[PDB]
C-alpha cells in the first residue's frame, strides 16, 4: 500500500523528505515535476531518489505553467505574460479532455476539436452495458464503468464542436449530437492511385508484441502459407520460418506506401485481432483475415472485438493450433 | 495565434501530420505524450518535429495510464489491473490539487493532504483584493483573478483534511477552516544544537539569476561590507568583487549545515526580496535584511512582499545603487 508525494520545486522535496521522515519503513513513490533543469535539482532529486521506493523525474517545457509558486515580481509577471501563447485551437483525443482537463481550462476561449484515441471509439455505449461487463465486482465491470465515466466527461465538459474519427461507417462513441463528426481518412485515394488486383498476391502476418504468441504466431504463418511478419513496434522475439520485416514504419504507413509502389498487388493482412485491421479496413487493394487459435479461450478478445471485425466485413479464421 | 495538437500514440501523431495539411502554413505546437519509448515512437516524433514550428516529447512512466487507447485483450485487463499502485495517501502542493486534479478523480479514496507550494501560500484572500490588483485588464488583475480561482479549486474539490506549511505564525491561504494546519519545520532545533552567539559574524548575499541585477548586487556587496554571494540555482552570471560560494546545496540547507558545525556564529542573510528571508525567518542565529536599491521603482516587488517582510520583523535596508 503507497504514498504518493508530488514536487514541483527543491523546497517542496526537502518537504517531501520531512513526511518520509515521520513515516519511516512505509512505501513511497516520489514525483518531481519541473521545467528547470540544473545541478541543483538533480542533486536534490538523486537525493530523495535514494530515500524512497520509487522516485521519476517528469521533465517539462520552459513556460508550461502559468502559475507561481513563489510571490512574482512586477517584471516576472511581464515576462510571463508576454511569453504565452496565444492559442487559438486544441486538437487531442477524445479521452485527453479527460487527462488534460486541468490545461484545457487555462485556455477557456480556445477552439477545441477532438479525434479518435483508437479503436476504443468504436465500443458503443449500450455495449459497455452489456452482461460482459456488467457483473458488480469484475475485472471487466471495473473497465466499463471506467470508461463510461471518462466518456461521459470527454463528451460533456469543456465543450468541444467537431471530432475526427479515422473509421468510415462505424458508430462512434462521441457520435452523440453535440458534435459534428468528421471522417479524415489516413490517405488520399487521388494520390495512391491503386487500380484493378491483376498482379499478385503479397501475405503478411502482424506480429503480436505478446511472447507467449510466439509459438501461435509461428504456426499461423505455415498454416495459412503466410510469407511476412510484420512485427509490432513493442515487439521485441524473432519469430523462425518466417521473412521478418525490417522497415521503420508502423503498418499502415508501411502498406500505403508499397500500395502506391505496386497499385495492382493485392494484399492479405493476417491478424490476432490487431487495431490495424480496423485501421486498413477501406484501403485500395487490402483483405484483412483475424486468426483465431483453437487454443484460446473463446472470451480471449471481447465480444465487441469479435462484433466489430464481423461489422467490417473481416473473417475470422479458425485454426488448431495443436 | 497557434494551434496545439496533443498526441499519445503513434497513430494519432500520422492524424496530427493530416490536420496540420488541412492548415497548411498555420503555426502548431505538436506535444507528444507516451510511456513507451521505442525506435518507431521517435522515428514518427521526429517526423511531426520536422512539420510544426514547435514539438515536444513529455516521456512517461510504465502504468501511468489507467485508461486505453485501444479496445484491450481479457489479459491486458488483468496486468493491467495486478500492476496499478494500491494508493493510500497523497501528498501534494496545495495548488498541484489543481494542475493534477485529473489524477486525483482516479484514486477517489486516496487520503489527500497539502503543503506549501512556497511563498505564494503568504499572500491571503482579501490582498488579492487589494487595489494593485483590481484593476480590470491588467497584468496583475489577471494574476489575482487566476490565484482566486485555482485556490478556490484546491481549497473545495477533492476534499483534504491537512496542510503542512513552512512559515509558522504566517496566516496561510489554505487554512479555511476546512483542514488542520501543521506547521513542518525544514529542521529540528533539537539536531541543530544551536547556542549563543558568541562566535564571529558570517554576511552572505542571496544571488539573484535576473543578470540585470548585477550591478546593483555588486554595488549592495561593497556598501554593505557582504563577504560572500550565495548564487541563486539559475544564476549563470558570476559577481565580481565578493566570494562566491560554490556549494552543491540551496541556502537553506547550506545554512542548517554551517548552523550544525558552528552553533555560536552569527549569520547575517541579505536579499533582494528572496523567499529564502521566509523560509529562514525562524532558523536559529539567521538574521536577515531586505535591500532595496533606490533606482527600482517602489512597486519593483508586489505590496504584500513589504508587508510580509515587515509582519515578519525583517529590516529592509534601502541604498542608493546610484
Ligand atoms: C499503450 C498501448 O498498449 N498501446 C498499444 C501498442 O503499444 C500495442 F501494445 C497495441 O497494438 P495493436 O492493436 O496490435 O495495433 C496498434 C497499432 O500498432 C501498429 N502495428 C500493430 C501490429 C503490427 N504487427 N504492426 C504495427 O505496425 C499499427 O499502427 C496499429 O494500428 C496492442 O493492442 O497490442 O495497442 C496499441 C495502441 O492501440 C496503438 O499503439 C495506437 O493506436
Ligand atoms: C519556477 C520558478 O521561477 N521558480 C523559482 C526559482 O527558479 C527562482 F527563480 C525564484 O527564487 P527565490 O524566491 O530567490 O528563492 C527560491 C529558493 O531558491 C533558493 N535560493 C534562492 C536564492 C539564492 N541566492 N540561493 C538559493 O539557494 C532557496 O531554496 C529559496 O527558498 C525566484 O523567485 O527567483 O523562485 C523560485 C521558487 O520559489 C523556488 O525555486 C522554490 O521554492
Amino acid at each position: 500500500p503507497v504514498n504518493l508525494i508530488f514536487c514541483y520545486t527543491i523546497l517542496q522535496m526537502k518537504v517531501a523528505e520531512r513526511i518520509m521522515a515521520q513515516h519511516p519503513g512505509e512505501r513511497f513513490y516520489v514525483v518531481l515535476m519541473s521545467e528547470n533543469n540544473n545541478e541543483k535539482y538533480d542533486y536534490y532529486f538523486n537525493q530523495i531518489k535514494d530515500k524512497a521506493e520509487w522516485a521519476y523525474f517528469f521533465h517539462l517545457p520552459y513556460g508550461l505553467n502559468k502559475s507561481f509558486n513563489f510571490i512574482p515580481t512586477m517584471a516576472e509577471l511581464k515576462v510571463k505574460a508576454m511569453l504565452l501563447p496565444k492559442v487559438k485551437r486544441i486538437y487531442l483525443a477524445s479521452l485527453e479532455k479527460v487527462s488534460i482537463a486541468a490545461f484545457l481550462s487555462t485556455y477557456p476561449d480556445a477552439e477545441i476539436k477532438t479525434f479518435d484515441d483508437g479503436t476504443i471509439n468504436l465500443i458503443q455505449s449500450s455495449s459497455y452495458l452489456g452482461d460482459e461487463f456488467s457483473v458488480n465486482g469484475t475485472i471487466k465491470r471495473n473497465f466499463a464503468r471506467m470508461m463510461i465515466g471518462d466518456w461521459s466527461i470527454a463528451k460533456t465538459r469543456n465543450a468541444s464542436d467537431e471530432h475526427y474519427t479515422i473509421f468510415k461507417g462505424l458508430k462512434n462513441i462521441m457520435d452523440d449530437g453535440r458534435r459534428k463528426m468528421t471522417y479524415l481518412p489516413l490517405f488520399d485515394a487521388s494520390e495512391l492511385k491503386a487500380g484493378d488486383e491483376t498482379g499478385g498476391t503479397v501475405r503478411i502476418l502482424l506480429g503480436s508484441p505478446d511472447k507467449e504468441m510466439k509459438e501461435i504466431s509461428e504456426k499461423a504463418a505455415k498454416n495459412f502459407n503466410i510469407q511476412y511478419v510484420a512485427p509490432h513496434p513493442r515487439q521485441t522475439y524473432g519469430l523462425s520460418g518466417v521473412t521478418t520485416l525490417n522497415s521503420p514504419y508502423v503498418i499502415e504507413d508501411y502498406i500505403l506506401r508499397e500500395i502506391k509502389k505496386n497499385p495492382h498487388t493485392r494484399y492479405e493482412i493476417y491478424t490476432f485481432f490487431s487495431g490495424a485491421a480496423l485501421t486498413m479496413k477501406d484501403f485500395p487493394n487490402v483483405h484483412v483475415y483475424a486468426l483465431k487459435p483453437a487454443s484460446l479461450p473463446e472470451d480471449y478478445w471481447l465480444k465487441p472485438v469479435y462484433a466489430l471485425f464481423t461489422q467490417s466485413g473481416i473473417p475470422i479464421l479458425t485454426f488448431d493450433d495443436k
